[PDB]
């Protein structure tokens, strides 16, 4: 075998994006750091974030069981549009604001690697947009 998938060196989020469409909804500007590949830009939505996390814990269970109360710190709350005012703001400015600092976190280096490589390797707003 030979390498062709590599690995993470860290996240830096740059702050915001317009993403007008496949519908409206602004966007995050977020840095991915390669190890390898160096500097490399991508694009992120709350949806996708919130689709991400919600697929971590299908696929794995455990890390949404095993690692939900002993780890009772991973970003949940819904959508910002429960409550559409300073208090929708600062949901996704808070739990966003965690989830960089939490996805580095998880214990679930084994679980959560290749996720993480496929959060940003795959990213259908940096190079598979619609």
């Amino acid at each position: 075998g030979s390498m062709g998938d590599t690995f993470i060196r860290h996240i830096a989020l740059l702050g915001f994006e317009k993403r007008f469409v496949p519908s409206q909804h602004y966007v995050y500007m977020f840095l991915v750091k390669w190890q390898d590949l160096s500097e490399k830009v991508v694009y992120r939505r709350f949806t996708e974030i919130y689709e991400f996390h919600k697929t971590l814990k299908e696929m794995f269970p455990i890390e949404a069981g095993a690692i939900n109360p002993e780890n009772r710190i991973i970003p949940h709350l819904p959508a910002p549009k429960w409550f559409d005012g300073q208090r929708a703001a600062e949901n996704r400015q808070g739990t966003l604001t965690e989830y960089c600092s939490t996805l580095m976190s998880l214990p679930t280096k084994i679980s959560r690697c290749p996720h993480l490589l496929d959060f940003f390797k795959v990213r259908p707003d940096d190079l598979k947009l619609p």
